[PDB]
DNA sequence: GGGGGAAGGATTC
DNA sequence: CATGAATCCTTCCCCC
């Protein structure tokens, strides 16, 4: 078993400075602007140049500014980037039958039967490279290992532009070494009420008892860092398939009031339909950040499909249930559909 | 008791 | 100052 995971360095700045060469060099800055007010907003993620001096994605735009108010701010544009994306996803399916896509730009490669070893997967890994780069001018980094994590903590750990391998033996070392929270699937709220159980690496699942752990991050989170820690985790490369498609905007000013919510709705519903493209979804479900950044939501499932008709008059129910089921005001609001037909 | 689904939230990337 | 989606978790609930 053995997989090549690619991860497309710097993405939605990288594509900009294809699309504009004059970009490269310097510190580019891709946002995405709320309509609140001047600059309000997030970075949605930035080229190296840029994070040398702590503009990374998740920090205002606002902020960024202070740090770097010369550098290039753009505003997101998703759908360019996909289509780029699809473009290169499918240069890797050449070199496998086995591809998960991930992400916009992260997938895995089951090249167990494209090679034998790691020396023609690290070859295959530069073969991929170049042929990426040459085709779209694009730098990815790739991981290469026994199983899917590892892969990608390969990948985490040569970008950018970067190639590395984990043998077998450096797993032995790292399941050993690595602090638990740089393991996939482990964010702060995990990487925390694991230290306070006194793992701060993979193995030391091994010295807890199996319910303290279910207990304190559950079952399936248990079972996975225990697999990877006994060094027996093996799952293999799916096909993701679209579970569920919606939208949500940013208003401009926060609100409790129906009337001035409903515009943003219907604008985040038509979009969600326009997307959803010939797939008919069976339930609904109204999003909405609230004024202290905290997500509430409300859905329906229907035995049928859902029209817009339907979808429309059911989300107003579905916020009116929200206002009279939370005083607080609405930041952002939004949908999404599921149960596709 | 326990299957099976639905609803609302928790987490992560 | 704060911008899509999968998976998992908990709580219900209907039911044989
Ligand atoms: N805060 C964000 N807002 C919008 N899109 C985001 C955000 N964070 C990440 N993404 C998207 C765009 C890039 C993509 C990559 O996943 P991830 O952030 O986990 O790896 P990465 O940091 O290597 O990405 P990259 O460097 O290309 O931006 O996910
Ligand atoms: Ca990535
Ligand atoms: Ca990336
Ligand atoms: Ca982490």
């Amino acid at each position: 078993m053995i997989v090549l995971f690619v991860d497309f360095d710097y993405f939605y700045a990288q594509v900009e400075e294809v699309l504009n060469p004059s970009l490269k060099g310097k510190p580019v800055v891709v946002c995405v602007f709320s309509g609140r007010f001047e600059d309000s907003g997030a970075v949605a993620t930035a080229n190296y140049e840029a994070r040398k001096f702590g503009v990374k994605a998740g920090i205002p735009i606002v902020e960024a500014k202070k740090i770097l108010p010369n550098a290039v701010y753009l505003p997101m544009r998703k759908e360019v980037y996909q289509q780029v994306s699809s473009r290169i996803m499918n240069l890797l399916r050449e070199y496998s039958e086995k591809i998960e896509i991930a992400s916009i730009d992260e997938a895995y490669l089951d090249i167990s039967d494209k090679v034998r070893d790691y020396r023609e997967a690290y070859n295959l890994g530069l073969e991929i490279k170049n042929k990426i780069l040459e085709k779209e001018k694009i730098t990815v980094t790739v991981g290469i290992s026994k199983n899917k994590v590892f892969a990608k903590i390969a990948a985490d750990m040569a970008k950018p532009n970067g190639i590395k391998v984990i043998d077998d033996e450096e797993v032995k070392r790292l399941i050993r070494e690595l602090d638990i929270a740089d393991v996939p699937g482990i964010g702060n709220i995990t990487a925390e009420k694991l230290k306070k159980l006194g793992i701060n690496k993979l193995v030391d699942t091994l010295s807890i008892e199996f319910d303290k752990l279910k207990g304190m991050i559950g079952e399936a989170k248990a079972k996975y860092l225990i697999s990877l820690a006994r060094d027996e985790y093996n799952e293999p490369i799916r096909t993701r398939v679209r579970k569920s498609i919606g939208r949500i905007v940013t208003m401009k000013r926060n609100s409790r009031n129906l009337e001035e919510i409903k515009p943003y709705l219907f604008r985040a519903i038509e979009e969600s339909y326009y997307k959803l493209d010939k797939r008919i979804p069976k339930a609904i479900h109204v999003v909405a950040v609230t004024e202290d950044l905290d997500i509430v939501s409300r859905g329906r499932t229907f035995p049928h499909g859902i029209s817009k008709e339907t979808a429309y008059s059911e989300s107003v129910k579905l916020l009116q249930k929200i206002l009279e089921e939370d005083e607080r005001k609405i930041r952002r609001i939004g949908v999404r559909f599921s149960k596709f037909i």
